[PDB]
């Protein structure tokens, strides 16, 4: 079956005010991990338009919407990218990292300062770090050698289910979001939180292939898509 | 073990000369199936780099360096996209398209035509097309029911080979390019081939699916980046 979303739905939390930024604001800062998603919309001709971004923490999710603009201003980015995103205190936890980064750089702004990005940790290059070992490791629900490098990949050696891709491909600029697709996307971010605590739990060396991955990071430095 | 490079290494073509390049036209014109993959760099802050083409054919792949500039001109990257994409009656195999598509688009004068895109077929969603069946498809090495998403899941199920994702990080902006980034290129764009005629083959009603799959194609519309 698919990972469902395990929260109450009042730790789903929608940013679209600036009281409520200001509110995610204060919550995010006393943080030392979060969880990086991000929903947007793109063709072959048109410029990318980012939709949501979903910061979760250990017990909720913020679903920020990125299309709010006149209501989301200047300041309350910059104010996230200073306080939070720039925080070496707190550990930003995503997948696939580039990607997610160079789409919220480019539509907001956050000023990421992108120097020795030591406090950011990419799932995906750590798993890539864990299948270095000679004899994989071994997770609740199967080895990483066996393992394929796609999300739903980790979430199944991880946690056993698979993620429901559908609403993957809903239109992410639609207000009011549906159910689902607030769901879907909550999911994205959640399961990052599901993902990281079961490895460090379950595997015993962890810290030290943490602390080679994120030393591996690089933004600034052109690196091959992926 | 790792999908290896079948084509005998004259059949690997690389092309960053006009002349090469003519070359490449007058025998692309006379295919009606090629497919099409493509190697580029990116950064958090930094504009997208497109580096390599490949245009293989059923029997050789053209490298064709983008980097090139200077030799290859704004008339030839015109024309390739004329003579080649914009024809209704060669079909472009790709996977995951739009990605490929709005990175060639942005980087080089190719000026495709997007509208009514029947001409352009993604491995990708034909893929989740096959996983529409109510009791999967059955492949030479398993079921796509049990199989993932990405195309090195494709090559596993069709081929029974993973694809080698060794130098899949490097730069592809070296110049001259290693053996093993060539051969990384040009398995990136054979593999397609392989798994599209491992379709045609053993799947008896794949022409209807292949029918739906390209009516689903939409490269002018925002669609959810995946």
């Amino acid at each position: 079956m698919y990972l469902t979303m395990d929260l109450p739905d009042e730790c789903l939390i929608i940013v679209n005010k600036a009281d409520e930024f200001d509110r995610m604001l204060y919550h995010l800062q006393q943080e030392c991990v979060i969880y990086l998603a991000s929903e947007w919309m793109q063709s072959v001709c048109g410029d990318n338009q980012l939709c949501v971004l979903q910061i979760a923490t250990g017990h909720n999710v913020y679903l920020i919407d990125c299309l709010a603009r006149e209501s989301l201003r200047s300041e309350h980015w910059r104010l996230l990218g200073a306080n939070i995103f720039n925080n070496v205190n707190i550990r930003k936890v995503g997948f696939s990292m580039v990607s997610d980064l160079s789409v919220l750089q480019r539509s907001l702004p956050l000023q990421l300062r992108l120097q020795m990005p030591h406090h950011y940790l990419d799932l995906r290059n750590l798993w890539l770090e864990l299948k270095k070992q000679r004899f994989g490791v071994e997770l609740p629900f199967g080895n990483v050698n066996r393992a394929g490098d796609a999300l739903t990949d980790l979430s199944l050696a991880c946690l056993g289910k698979k993620l429901n891709k559908s609403n993957q491909c809903s239109n992410w600029a639609n207000r009011p979001l549906r159910r689902e697709q607030i769901l879907y996307a909550a999911i994205d971010a959640r399961c990052l939180m599901l993902i990281y605590n079961t490895l460090i739990e379950r595997v015993s060396f962890i810290q030290a292939v943490i602390e080679k991955s994120i030393a591996s990071n690089n933004f600034l430095r052109r690196g091959a898509h992926v």
